[PDB]
């Protein structure tokens, strides 16, 4: 797998120094040279090019990547035809990040294979938590049904598993518990719960809410 | 609860969105018209206002806020001088978004109760599916065990969950199954594994790419 | 003792000449072309950087400085990411220029060993001379007590140094005449005090006032 | 007394500051909208003017101010441009912040009764304590003699006045300690000198450098 990154942004970037960690050959692309001195021992190969020009584009072996990132998501003009250029030279697999709605549905337009908002999911994934300050973490897995990362309160310290009757009153298991650094998969009744630490829990969206008020 | 927004970007803006749609009093404070005028239907108050001058910010009733949220993560000047005077103001809880590491460490001096880094954290979450593309979403429940939906394969196809030795070999218990829309939570043997649905499984890291690799 | 000045303006630049004339080594760093230019005969080294890189920093061999002046005091971004460096790198002295009042907290906390105000602070000395024109400079020892060069009136004119009960109404010591470029350290009683000169006293802040409205 | 300050910048905010502490009628006068409000409180009357043009300055009443401070030491064009009218319309006391060496000569051949440098008298002041870590704070009374506030060092702890020979070796004459907060002028033999505490000494410049070396 070769990946190559357009705009080494803190979205851009942070795309770099993580794939070059696994051990994955990354391009760093981006018009200002500061960006691309910082960024060149974080990458295998670090090139000043400016994306919308197809000469300098053809210039990097751009048709050689499987997978390539346009992390540009404050200039409009520039990241929409960096992806023409891409889907006209036939780059099997193009994420591109994106601005606004607007920007999503040109970018649909004109074949994107995937559209990322990494500041939009981040804000409703932090709202979340500011709403409800039990919650430290979840994943949805659906519309309905979510994996919650909770936070033990006082009233649940000292409290069995079995004392709770989360499995037949709100519907919902108990996955695994943080207990101080030490991490228990799949909790056998009963496992005594301790002070605030990670209590992770699956059910309905409204069946946690409901074990986060009373229980 | 009383949630006050500073900055009204593509961070900002998504936390004003999700609180307000949750049913939430939500101050929306930027420097800029048009994002004020923007936002003033998505928030409960919008004001036009600098967060720098002690004189505005004491303007908006800022003390009556437990949680202030200030996203600013391109102006590092505007953002420490803000977050210097809501910790001045005895705000409980401060929220700050961050820009790079240097700027991580300078509102951890002055006091920041937490800093968020939203595209250095979704960066890395997209390449771990630019790396492995038979996972879709993870959860890090600590630095070796996490919980990875998973895709499934054409091997998988019309396979039990107890012909899958996940729990003797690997060590991994599976979650849940989106069978098409349909999402069955906790499985029990044997259940017919289809095409390329959401597969939950949960397990050691290591033990997890194990399972992609040869299950 | 080798000492790096960090910003080139005209505080900044006033530390490069002043230490170079003494005889020590400098080094100036600015991210500005003309003022590296400017300032090249006045340091032992000049460099073109900027402070806010740590890898520009480390090409300086910033470590082998036991003095670094950060004389940013219009960016408040620039001044306190070089501090934080600086801090990191486990400067052993590091004085900042500051701006203004929330600039010197900042500073505070990411751990400055020396903060400055140079316009602040003579803001306030000028406007001591321009509410009273009878001082010319003044050194406050502490709150209360303070060391003032005073100017000589018309009618302490021809008098001598018993004739002002400066040591038991004022409570006030006299400490040096200039009496027209010639210089006495501790007068003896008695001198005759000439015209509009220099008067060198020492006493309590409230005392000095009475013997400029009285006395003098 | 009626003061005018031109400029309110970090050296010109001050004088309006201090001035209206010790309770005298302050003109604060500045072409920034910004600046003017922040020093309105601080200043008696302040207003948004321009210095540069005659009618402007006439509309101030300019003309019944003693002492007049223009405190612009980054704009040469405006700095001496101010002083040609004020000279011209006969203030009795015209005090110039300058910012170099040329701007020193153009205000003094224009007619400015005093020149300020406060950035470069600060800056010789800040270097002679960087060279001498045991010096705080000096006047220079002459260019030969100066009182300098020293340091106490370990040597002189549990020292008396009468065992330091520096009225007759070095010829310099102590003339107050600042025992931890306490404060004593003119001290009588003897004094036990304590740990690092404010010892004033006056003498030759020469004669105190031997001082600090040597005793
Ligand atoms: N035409 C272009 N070709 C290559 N790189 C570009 C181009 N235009 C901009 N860039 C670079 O892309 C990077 C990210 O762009 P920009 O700062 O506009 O986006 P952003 O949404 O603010 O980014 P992020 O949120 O990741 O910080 C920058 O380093 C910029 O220099
Ligand atoms: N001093 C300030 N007071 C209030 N709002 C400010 C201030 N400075 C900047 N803002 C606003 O905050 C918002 C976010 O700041 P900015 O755009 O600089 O950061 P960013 O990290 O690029 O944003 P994003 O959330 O889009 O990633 C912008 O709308 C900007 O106008
Ligand atoms: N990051 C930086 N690294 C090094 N030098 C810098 C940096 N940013 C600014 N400088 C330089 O530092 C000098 C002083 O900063 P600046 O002029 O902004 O402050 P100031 O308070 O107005 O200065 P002064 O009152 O001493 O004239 C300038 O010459 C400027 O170019
Ligand atoms: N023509 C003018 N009339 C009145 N005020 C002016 C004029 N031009 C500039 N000013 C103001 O004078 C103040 C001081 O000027 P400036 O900031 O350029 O000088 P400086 O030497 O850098 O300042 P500082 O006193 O902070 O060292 C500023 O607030 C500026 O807005
Ligand atoms: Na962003
Ligand atoms: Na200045």
């Amino acid at each position: 797998k070769q990946f190559a990154v357009i705009g080494l942004g803190r979205f851009g970037g942070s795309i770099c120094k993580e794939l070059h960690r696994m051990g994955h050959e990354v391009l760093a692309v981006d018009i200002n040279e500061e960006k691309v001195n910082a960024y060149a021992s974080y990458a295998t190969h670090a090139v000043i090019a400016n994306a919308t020009e197809e000469n300098e584009l053809l210039s990097l072996g751009i048709r050689n990547f499987e997978y390539v990132i346009v992390a540009i998501g404050a200039n409009i003009q520039a990241s929409t035809l960096t992806t023409l250029l891409l889907k006209e030279l036939d780059i099997p697999n193009i994420w591109v990040k994106a601005q606004n709605y607007y920007h999503h549905k040109v970018l649909e337009k004109i074949g994107a294979d995937r559209i990322i908002h990494p500041e939009k999911d981040m804000g409703v994934k932090i709202a979340q938590s500011l709403s409800d300050e039990n919650v430290l973490n979840y994943i949805d897995l659906s519309d309905e049904y979510s994996i919650v990362e909770l936070l033990a309160t006082r009233k649940l310290d000292s409290k069995s598993i079995i004392d709770l009757n989360v499995r037949a009153k709100y519907g919902c298991t108990i996955l695994a518990i943080k207990h101080h650094g030490d991490i228990c998969l799949s909790p056998a009744p009963e496992d005594i719960i301790r002070e605030q630490d990670c209590l992770v829990i699956m059910g309905h969206k409204k069946d946690i809410k409901r074990f986060e008020n009373e229980g």
